[PDB]
């Protein structure tokens, strides 16, 4: 039971640890985002200025 | 939707500065009719000037 239960809580650490990896991996996809977005704005942009 | 969003702007800015660029061609060109106008009046009194 005792290792089961220790483990267990390791294991919940673990998982919240593996949560906040994903948050500053979405971090750098939200900034990523900004920058597309910036970059589709210059595609439509162009787009008119090929007059 | 973010993205359609602030195209949409763009698009609209696009737009107006289309509307400008005609702006300019057309008092380029009412400025030419005013010329060709001149050049009719020239013409009507080169005809009676043929006597």
């Amino acid at each position: 039971m005792r290792g089961q239960i220790r483990g267990l809580e390791m294991a919940s650490k673990n998982s919240q640890d593996g949560i906040s990896l994903i948050q500053t991996a979405e971090g750098a996809l939200t900034e990523t985002r900004a920058i597309l977005q910036r970059v589709r704005e210059l595609v439509v942009q162009a787009g008119n200025t090929g007059t």
